[PDB]
């Protein structure tokens, strides 16, 4: 009922009887007293928490989804969904996924799932992939990074479910304010809370959010078995960062316009991607399925070493990681693609000098002369 | 450099060397080893502590200011400054002060300081109340609370300092967003972080932010021995919230003014108390000294008791505090004003049926539709 | 430095410049590659200071190289499953923790195969290591909640025999009392939400072990599977780590008191201790563990199980154990609840076996409360 | 309930619905008003159940009605002497904590008479006690760092025919060693930063007491100077008071095994602890504490006290006390140093007067750090 704004507020706030703490209290309790609970639902921690509880509502209501569920990491919500493939199955995804997601693409690989890597941004590519037999998951990251390429989740799910096919979006980039994989056609949304959704750098945690009950039963008991579940302390801290979502998300993407057009007029500066460049390949799918184009930005930078650029910034910090508060900046070959050979990123279309920023909130104006400072040298 | 969003980003934002932290660790540690540090800075966690020390220089630098003292509490920020009044001086406040600064004010009184309130938003008013002998300080709060009326900081201050006296700003309601009291001439800036500093109703704690070095001296010496300093979980949960001050303050401000107009559109609403309306009766001092009008708002509930109006709200939480993201709705008669008489509140303008809303930052139409959907409502 | 020395100051890092005794915080998720001399801190997820003196701190306690911390007992239980490959064998016993078996059952849907066996006679311990490619022995001693023993040395020494790494799940009984690696074991198995951390107010598990190919293997899948503990968890684990030494004494001294008063009472039958000197392992127990631990069981003859649980006033009623707050439970009622009745009978789980997890409660009052409950 | 019991259950409130062991960690600032049964919560620095459970668990801990915990013991002891009034008399001894001493000059340039007097003697109490407005005696005992001792029943008698307020600063020998209420006292006042909390990771202070009028006051300071303590921090000072006990009893035991080994030093003199049978308050310590502490200090005869504090491997060379790890200050370097050294010559206190603060590390790694220091 409430609308989205007022969700990331209130989501899962829940009353506390007899005191009536606006913030609910912070759960650290392991165990519980079985004798006074009218409808016993609390046991052990691994299992059961009101505070995790209280994020996951809250994450849920974000998507007007029945079912949310949390985890210790991002890796962690993947390699719970990922466990569900069975041997003899296939996993349909993307070559230029996250480097973490592809590692449990490997390990799920060494378990006997099929994994079929495709170009899913053609009629050609997708008609290809999801006619691999025992297709059991068509997995999509949309916008890609550092490309920021785009995925029209619509109608790769509407073609996914034809074959029977479960479809997932890591739609951790974008975050529920700007992309509704679920309301696209999708069955799970999937999240690092690490990034946006905390957004203050200072806890890890994953979620994934859906509506099936069976996959809901499957879910949960994996994570009570496997004990990748996040502490109540870190779901205090997600939860916290999660009711400025939405004002440090659009501060995010006015300040990414802005220093996407300062980086048009540098002279040392070459292709720029932004998922929201009226040029941008798949701009019409952009437009259709976000409602924003995010606060991520890459570009070629011309002027030398990208080493060297790097360590010109002045208010940018040098480093892994995005969506935070701080705004930062690293070079994919240097460092988050830096595991792959230099033949594979040139395949990828990740040059040597491909520049990723991260847009925090701090001042446009800052920010945009620390980029210029930085291209200039001297 | 930095400007103001930036300064909230990375102010006091220290390098870890070695490890390279982007958020600073929290120090929690009381205790310090002495031959561990090349000049011995750190002895006892009451006196020393750099989680402690990353947040006042992020406050400080709000305000461009080479100082800021945080403590457990606005009221124990307040107490400090007022401690260092001694018995024999006087104060010079406004008559709507908060009433936690008013209790202050009497616990002061028994040990000889002489209070004197006054209507500081007269020419007439400030000339009369600055001519009290022995005045050691004047407290400006402002905007007040819950009549939103404004006090002028330059012009006061400008009188204040040709008596000698110091001048202090609760600047709480506004926060250094809005409103810059050392640039406006006043010498310390008051805050309760417990409301929109902090921003999220879950830590309590106070600053002072100045200039002066002897206040800086005196200041931190009644900390130490007072020993109302707030702990390094409390400084990182005020520092985490300062992060998002400026788009929180931003989206609140906007909100209130969308609900000021809701107000005004009732049929069942009196007088409307908001210092960014045209007829309010200082509006040429807003102007000049607050960069948006704030998001407190006051109203006349016209249509029936208090107590059943607040009851409709499903939204809106009922309860004390502000600033915080989540919406608050109090009947200042019923709830912060309680403890005056009946006549008292009179005098002061604050009728039974006075309303104070705090923005929170929901969605603004979910918010104006709980309004409405309480205004029009009649059991 | 000696064990209790060992866990105040077991990975305590000196704060350069400032002099912290009590190391800081380290919440950041991320960290500025510029500021470090040659950068070893990424991401969270891969490094963390904080997590990493809490390693430092348990591998001190084994006098081990290595360990690695992780969001939960299971999560570090998994870690090392995640090692046996399809068709290699894993062999344990039929006891083993309930979370384990699940973990076990998740394993063997991969293709692992999963023996059962009995590990405490020779002949039990011989048929189980002829199990072809096996890969892993899985020790859990004492076994809970009937309190048996496994001869650690023993089978460590057989199973190398057949190249097999050998794992003890050592939470009952904490490196206080019992040292898997000094007896022979490769590697230690914790739920540090036990007695470890100690005050029942954070999830955790560890893994302490010495081979440092295992050590790449455990970090290159915690960093996979993201099944990493958060900073302030592993602050919390740490600060309840100071007092191990201290809490298990107490709860050792408190549940002997209360293995006295439970052989005195004439509504309680069968009594289960590791220190009992009728305890069919009781040369193993005495060999291979300094004390005989803080979990007591019992079987009660005074009426319903039920009823019994409902009489406590100190004891609360609910699972998990070791921490500084006593503990009750009912195994058929609760704990093994979701097992059939015949498996019940099967594993000698009668349904009035009562368990005990002695916190550090004033022993009197603990007695007091256990009598007026036993109604005798 | 007892002392071990009381440290673990006191103020351990019921979760109801969810039935939380641990109780929640209330940090909402603010409540709602139309959800309460009977509105008690309105405000947090007035009102808080997680900071109301650590006052509840205090007050137990002494069999009293009252407790208020402040953001420090300077914020308890400010609370406490802000109740006398301008031309009354609060006396104490020449050798209180140097807190309290610049909380006495804060009261003094408010017009407070403060008096300091011998309270080892007789006559030095009747003296004392003659003070014309006398409204508070403060008792600091043992001392420190000299470890002298006050008899608080003797003092409190006196100090009662007259009329006066008793409060004795118990932060050295905590709850567990000595109980100033049981002696006569009115008020006991803490630092939770030391033992209490023990883990030297949070400041705190309390006050406990019996009287309904001084409740109201305390309360109604603390309220409106705001000096107010956080919910974590609370939680953190909770969680350590779970260990009191234990942790105190082990330090008790090392801090005389410490003292065996400097008695037999060629390089020490003097040797202070309550515990000594030549010690000149012996007899009142028997009477007043339970156990002798966990605080030594002695003459080091081997040079200038640095070259004795250089040398310390496992004692951390700073201040503070009660904590988990085991500390050693020079007093006249550190500690007193603000004072003259004449000042510290009248008080007995040597250029090479040593402190210790025996931590709960194994007793025989801190008996050989201190004798390898002490022989170099
Ligand atoms: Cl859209
Ligand atoms: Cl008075
Ligand atoms: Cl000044
Ligand atoms: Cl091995
Ligand atoms: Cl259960
Ligand atoms: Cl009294
Ligand atoms: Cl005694």
């Amino acid at each position: 009922g409430m609308r989205f704004g007022t969700r990331l507020v209130h989501g899962g706030r829940r009353p506390s009887a007899g005191t009536g703490d606006v913030v609910p209290p912070i759960h650290v309790s392991t165990t519980y007293e079985r004798r006074a609970q009218d409808e016993p639902r609390y046991f052990y921690g691994r299992g059961e928490n009101p505070t995790r509880e209280e994020l996951e509502e809250c994450l849920a209501g974000l998507e007007r989804a029945p079912f949310a569920t949390v985890f210790s990491s991002g890796q962690a919500a993947a390699a719970t969904l990922l466990s569900l493939v069975r041997p003899g199955q296939c996993v349909v995804s993307t070559d230029d996924v996250y480097a973490g997601t592809d590692g449990l693409f490997d390990l799920a690989a060494r378990q006997g799932v099929r994994v079929r890597y495709a170009d899913l941004t053609t009629p050609e590519g997708i008609a290809a992939a999801l006619a691999e037999p025992d297709l059991a998951l068509v997995w999509i990251e949309t916008p890609t990074n550092p490309l920021l390429t785009v995925v029209d989740v619509a109608e790769v799910s509407r073609r996914a479910h034809e074959r029977g096919a479960r479809v997932v979006v890591d739609n951790t980039f974008a975050s529920p304010v700007l992309q509704q994989p679920l309301a696209l056609g999708a069955d799970v949304s999937l999240y690092s809370t690490t990034k946006s959704i905390a957004g203050h750098a200072d806890v890890l945690g994953g979620a994934l959010v859906y509506r099936d009950a069976d996959l809901h039963a499957a879910v949960r008991a994996y994570r009570t078995t496997a004990g990748n579940v996040p502490g109540a302390l870190d779901c205090f801290l997600v939860r916290r960062g999660l009711h400025t979502l939405s004002l440090r998300v659009h501060r995010q993407v006015a300040t990414a316009r802005v220093l996407v057009e300062r980086l048009r007029a540098s002279p040392v500066v070459g292709a720029v991607h932004y998922p929201g460049l009226p040029e941008h390949p798949q701009h019409a799918v952009v437009k259709a399925q976000m409602s924003a184009p995010g606060a991520i930005v890459s570009f070629d930078y011309l002027g030398g070493p990208a080493e060297r650029l790097l360590d010109r910034f002045t208010l940018f910090t040098c480093g892994v990681s995005l969506g935070g508060v701080h705004s930062l900046v690293e070079c994919p070959a240097l460092m988050t693609h830096r595991p792959l050979s230099a033949e594979a990123r040139a395949r990828r279309g990740i040059g040597e000098s491909l520049i990723r920023l991260s847009v925090g909130i701090e001042d446009p104006q800052d920010l945009a002369e620390d980029l210029s400072r930085a291209l200039a040298g001297g």
